[PDB]
């Protein structure tokens, strides 16, 4: 039997400070999406949570580099919840808490919330994708930042969704390397909607939006990487061709890296080496991070990822500064 | 936040009938014989892009009954009524979320209104596909559809194959915007399996719903950045499907991406299916065409029986179409 | 089993401009009774129970005109009862049980309640009931002109909760024993504001606050011994005032003060005629058991005859609102 | 915003012990009702709970007694969370915990399971007035015995409730002494009932209930007490006569004690006399009690009661004492 939202808001209310912090990093970001901070957004971290202890641990580190580079990035950490399966699998912490196909969804939620009110409360910002309609009501006041996935970004009850968060969103580009969806969703979620959703109190509604101002692509790979200079330049003249923000942010991840994880450095030195050039259409990156480098199929190694395969901790190091030292540059201009 | 009727509200005012309870489990299981290829007439899936007026497609209904009936040996006629709409980046989402067609959205009628439409199709002898876009909506007039489609937009999406692991009719998984086939194929795989997700109840309150999986789960060309609708498509498609270890019988949309911007083309792609049909065509099962009173499309409203969504084919070239692939069906039979 | 909603309900029988206006006309003309302001005589009448609409809109129909044909001396409102109390087990009423055949078909039932609710309004008359169950009020209120709360709840807390929410007058009626300090407490329980557990019209449950019901007062309504005559009234109003409440207050002609005997109604009018006639100053109402054919029965079986009370018969009626309206012409001429 | 049962029932879901403490005691109760045991039951404790610190440390003494007394008592705690009032006050710790006007029924109803959860883990089980249509749901499922109070015996949404609880139920006779409600209520709650209620997810539906075989009377005084010998007999007779259980409880506090603490143990004595020449016809036992005695209007001394007076702990054991003596003498006697 499902418990709503507002039992779990009753047990784990926002406080002030993480309040605080989620409004203030929503702002920080969206003066990132529409070019009035030179900083680079970087979301960073798992690609799945599917431990707590080992993520408060990974965030106690992050939050270290966060302040340390507080003047040329804006650190946020990756606290994925709910996973896209290319067919079948675990689809993440909510949905599967205990890894054991046991489905104990309230458990999960209540876990993701625990988690997500340590991170804001020790300092650290949360971001996530949504994937799933009806849990966000359980976690979103948390989130400072939000992605579509790949798979998802078309879809338009995920469009609409976004249209309703109160965190900016990136919309990742397609899994064959479709940049022009992702366009197409920010047209789609700046505007107001009206569908069906669920209160906080476990009935469906229909629901009004605002609209999503802060939205923006991600350039994640296709069949080939679309990270590159000529790459990014081509979406940006496809994004101000539409009349949106033409700052986007860059996935060292997943298809430009070619699923391999010891990839996401060549990538982070492009990127660098844009920066340091021009680079004046980036406002972020994203980086699948974990304290143990790899992957793995059961849950043994604490701090390694079960779902896509991370950098670890020295390489993270390695990563932050040479992306801090390069927007330095870019910000002295 | 705006106050909306839960499911049970409309099943009280219109209750499933016997007779059309009877065509629905009737044809859900036409249909399923179909795709796994213990029977080989074709499933047509024809009718408007989109429902925007209940009277006119009582109408286009009523004459497409006498088709179904006369064709019945070779064909398995079911009609569009798709009343929920993907759009590029926004527009009129279809008829539910807004029936007055003027930015009311008034979901509440519009609910209504579309199980009511659906009832009187199912009793007067017609069956209802239409796509399943939202996750919430399905539970008001599921029980009225014989078949669903899972849009090109969303076949991807995990939230669409887990509705589509749950739903009773058997569902058909479109190819991709710009031709990605494997994403359909994923899709059945996802869907055929058992699912635990959040969904609604009949009584409008969520829940953790624990789904069977979907046997009856097919793909769907529907073009890309080139059509797939050919012999050497249908083929290859054939093979990824065996491949895979699903089911290699398929249908082909003559409209959308395979008719590339011209309504009229529905045709040339029938003729083409219709040739398949003739020198061998054992992988397709079905076939899907956009058709209505008259032709074309038009932005706002004012013609009657004229979509105002993509452009169809009007009655007369229904009509051609309807005999060439019942025709060439007849021979495959044959055979 | 599956419930609808008060929603349900609305969106299909949404209340009409006329009927809205008629409810809010007449609950404030029964205000100013309940507080002295006009000296009109409320009576509801009605049968005990209803039981068939058919029946009940053709009482209507009748009962109509003589509202219209002495609407300066009376305020004619009829017992729309919906929800009956047994002194052990027994047909609760139409919501309960529709088809009077234990299938206890409740959405059915409140269907049909608020479908002749609003008939009844939109045809011009107004509607009064009991409120006995919490959560059926939120189906069908926003049709009713008057409620009571019955002898054998006045005294409970949960009641006296309901009607400090209800938007309508509200009678309390004394103990089956005779008690009226009990319903004296209740005016000044239900004026009150509360807090406690309610339904929505969404069908969930929710914690609701009350600004309190102003225009509360007492009912007799018979006990061990009858309680209508003038000693009765006056002390009754003598204990009402020293409470700092309404004295005016409603007597019931049917159940303990005719002693359950139908044919008594008229005695007890009578005796209410001569108390108008002599002051009656503290009378602000009645109360009477009627329907198209007198007596009761068992079973449904003739039509326009009680299932439950026996009530008088549409002759008998029209005689006893001709009694009350002539003596009460009088009153007011004072 | 109402949080519904099961958001309390997943933070404290029932243990395996209370569960079977529950279990057990009902069954004990049971036994008593239907004459297959002449222990004598006790419902003892406050007049209502206000503390649960003070309502803890007075069930760890109690416990000792419990415990002592075993073999001719058996001892329940008054835990009552829903306090009817005269006209308005304060309801109880679940309509307002704070006791300051606030209302902040949510935390009552999770203070109110917490603490029944807790003393049934202890080895105390526990007893309540079901006032509220609504919050049972929440937390009957820690209750070993129930009662209707005076003021809702007659009512037959009460009636209805009491028909779907797991746990036997005692009906008090009327505030003026009325005995045949709390009869007629007895008939009506072991019959099965059809009606609304709300969910433990908090939405409402149509519950239909089997009857509840467990019930039975309380005297608890009226006008006039009704403890002693010659009432308890006379009431034995119109058990009997309706076809209902004999065997019935005799509140020592309320209108039997006429509202005054002292006098309980004159009708504990009075009992204890019966329990000695013969008392067959008694099962039960009702005591209001607490760690010091008297009332106040504020919660300024602890552990003294804020709603009726309440005998102190030293009168406690007195009391204990004296009815575990004689009912010794009547178990002896079989
Ligand atoms: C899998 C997901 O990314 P996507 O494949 O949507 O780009 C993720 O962020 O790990
Ligand atoms: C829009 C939809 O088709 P798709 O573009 O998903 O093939 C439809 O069938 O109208
Ligand atoms: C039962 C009720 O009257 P009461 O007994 O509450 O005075 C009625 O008006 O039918
Ligand atoms: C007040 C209530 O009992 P009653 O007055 O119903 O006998 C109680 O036990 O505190
Ligand atoms: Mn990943
Ligand atoms: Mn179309
Ligand atoms: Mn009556
Ligand atoms: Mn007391």
């Amino acid at each position: 039997e499902l418990l709503p939202p507002i039992a779990h808001l009753y047990e784990l209310p926002i406080s002030k400070e993480a309040s605080g912090l989620v409004h203030r990093t929503r702002q920080e970001i969206s003066d990132l999406v529409h070019g009035r901070d030179k900083r680079l957004l970087v979301i960073i971290g798992p690609c799945s949570i599917h431990d707590p202890k080992a993520a408060l641990e990974y965030a106690e580190r992050l939050l270290k580099l966060r302040k340390q580079y507080e003047n040329e990035l804006l650190i946020v950490m990756r606290v994925y919840f709910e996973k896209p399966r290319t067919t079948v699998g675990w689809k993440g912490l909510i949905n599967d808490p205990h890894l054991d196909g046991t489905f104990d969804i309230n458990f999960g939620l209540r876990q993701a919330r625990s988690l997500l009110l340590s991170l804001n409360n020790m300092g650290m910002p949360a971001s996530t994708e949504f994937l799933d309609m009806i849990t966000p009501q359980y976690y979103a006041d948390l989130i400072s930042w939000g992605a579509i996935g790949a798979r998802t970004t078309e879809s338009q009850v995920h469009r609409e969704l976004a249209s309703g968060l109160s965190c900016p969103v990136g919309f990742k580009n397609g899994t064959d390397g479709n940049l022009k969806i992702a366009i197409d969703a920010i047209g789609a979620a700046s505007h107001s909607h009206h569908f069906l959703s669920v209160t906080k109190a476990g009935h469906s509604a229909i629901v009004h939006t605002g609209g999503n101002p802060d939205c923006h692509v991600i350039l994640r790979g296709g069949k080939e990487p679309n990270y590159d200079a000529e790459h990014v330049s081509e979406a940006a003249e496809q994004l101000r061709a539409a009349g949106v923000t033409d700052k986007l942010m860059i996935d060292c991840s997943h298809a430009n890296s070619r699923k391999d994880y010891t990839r996401q450095m060549e990538v982070a030195q492009d990127i660098a080496a844009q920066l340091e050039q021009d680079g004046g259409n980036i406002m972020g990156v994203m980086v699948e991070s974990h304290l143990v480098e790899g992957r793995q199929d059961k849950p043994e190694v604490y701090g390694k990822s079960i779902t896509d395969a991370c950098i670890g901790w020295g390489a993270t190091e390695e990563l932050l500064a040479l992306l801090a030292g390069a927007n330095k540059k870019r910000m002295a201009r």
